[PDB]
C-alpha cells in the first residue's frame, strides 16, 4: 500500500465527541496550509480511511488532527481509542481548496468554522503566511456546547506567545468562539451574527466587503451553504475553482453519510 504509517505522539480528548492527536510526519508528506489528507486504520484487512484536515502547521515535522468521535462512526469509533505509539495510516497527497493561494489579496481573513471545521484553521492560524497576508485574521468557531471549544487555551494563551510570530498573533488574530446552546460570552450562529453585523461589531471590525475581506469557511454542510450565502450577500465571490483566486473558499467539515 502506498500509504504512510505514522505513529501517534500524543492524544488529547477535549470532551465526549472531540479529541486531537499528533503523529509523526513523513518528510515526503508536503501540504499547503488548509489541506486535508486521508488518515485511518487497518480494519478487517483494509485501511478504513477518512478525509482529515491537517491541523498542524505545515512547517512542523509532525501532524496533528482535530477529530470528532462518532459513537458508531466506522473510523472514529476506533480512532477515539488512539494512544501514543499507535499506528495511523496517512495518505501521501494532501488536497483541498482551503489554501492561501486561492484567496485574492485582502485585509482580513475570516476563518468561519463550526465543530471540527476549525481543524484546517488551526493550521492557518499557525501559518506565518497567514499573518504576512492579512491585517486581521478572525477565527470564528461555532459550537453547540462550551466544552466543544477545543484549543481555547492554545488559541488564546499559547499561540500569542509563539516565539516567532506570537506578536503577529497578538496583533492580528481575533478568536471569536461561538456557543449556541449554553451560556457563553458569544452566543449564536455566525451566519445570524454576520447578517446582523453583530459579529463584526463584537470583534471591532467593519462589516465585510468584497475588497477587504476574505474567508475560508469550514463547517457542517448546512453551515457551509448558509455562511457562503451570507458572504455572497456582502458581495464576496467564492473562488470558482482551485488555482482561481476568489474572495472566499469553502470545504465541508464533514458530510452526512
Ligand atoms: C474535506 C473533509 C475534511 C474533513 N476533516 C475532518 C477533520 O479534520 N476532523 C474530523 O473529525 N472529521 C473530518 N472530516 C470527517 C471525516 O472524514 C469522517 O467523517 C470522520 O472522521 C468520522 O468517520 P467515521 O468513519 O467515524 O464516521 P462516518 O461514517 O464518516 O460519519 C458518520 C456520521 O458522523 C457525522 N460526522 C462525521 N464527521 C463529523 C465531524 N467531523 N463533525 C460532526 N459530525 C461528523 C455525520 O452525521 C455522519 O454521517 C472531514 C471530511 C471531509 C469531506
Ligand atoms: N448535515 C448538516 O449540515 C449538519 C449541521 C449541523 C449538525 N448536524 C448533525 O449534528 C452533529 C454535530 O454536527 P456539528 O458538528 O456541526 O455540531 P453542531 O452542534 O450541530 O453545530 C455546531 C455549531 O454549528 C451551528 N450551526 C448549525 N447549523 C448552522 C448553520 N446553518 N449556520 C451557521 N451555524 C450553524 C450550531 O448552531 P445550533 O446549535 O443552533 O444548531 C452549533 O453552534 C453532526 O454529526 C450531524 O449528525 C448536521
Amino acid at each position: 500500500s502506498n500509504l504512510y504509517t505514522e505513529r501517534v505522539l500524543s492524544v488529547h480528548h477535549w470532551n465526549d465527541t472531540l479529541f486531537s492527536f499528533k503523529t509523526t510526519r513523513n518528510p515526503g508528506l508536503r501540504f499547503k496550509t488548509g489541506q486535508f489528507v486521508m488518515i485511518g486504520l487497518e480494519v478487517d484487512g483494509r485501511p478504513l480511511m477518512r478525509a482529515y484536515s491537517i491541523a498542524s502547521p505545515n512547517y512542523e515535522e509532525h501532524l496533528e488532527f482535530f477529530s470528532i468521535k462518532v459513537p458508531d462512526g466506522p473510523l472514529t469509533s476506533r480512532l477515539q481509542h488512539l494512544k501514543e505509539g499507535d499506528e495511523l495510516m496517512v495518505s501521501r497527497k494532501p488536497t483541498g481548496t482551503l489554501v492561501h493561494d486561492d484567496l485574492l489579496p485582502g485585509k482580513h481573513l475570516y476563518l468561519l468554522s463550526t465543530g471540527t471545521g476549525m481543524a484546517p484553521f488551526l493550521s492557518v492560524i499557525q501559518d506565518p503566511e497567514t499573518y504576512e497576508r492579512y491585517e486581521k485574521v478572525i477565527l470564528v468557531h461555532g459550537v453547540r456546547w462550551v466544552s466543544e471549544l477545543a484549543y481555547a487555551d492554545f488559541i488564546t494563551k499559547v499561540l500569542p506567545e509563539h516565539e516567532y510570530f506570537g506578536d503577529q498573533v497578538k496583533e492580528k488574530l481575533i478568536y471569536y468562539p461561538l456557543v449556541t446552546r449554553e451560556p457563553f460570552r458569544n452566543q449564536g450562529r455566525q451566519t445570524d451574527l454576520m447578517r446582523s453585523g453583530k459579529l463584526f461589531e463584537d470583534i471591532g471590525l467593519p462589516p465585510m466587503n468584497p475588497q477587504d475581506d476574505r474567508a475560508m469557511i469550514c463547517g457542517s454542510p448546512s453551515m457551509l451553504e448558509e455562511t457562503s450565502a451570507v458572504l455572497d450577500s456582502f458581495g464576496l465571490k467564492i473562488s470558482p475553482r482551485m488555482g482561481e483566486p476568489g474572495d472566499y473558499l469553502i470545504e465541508r467539515a464533514f458530510v452526512e453519510k
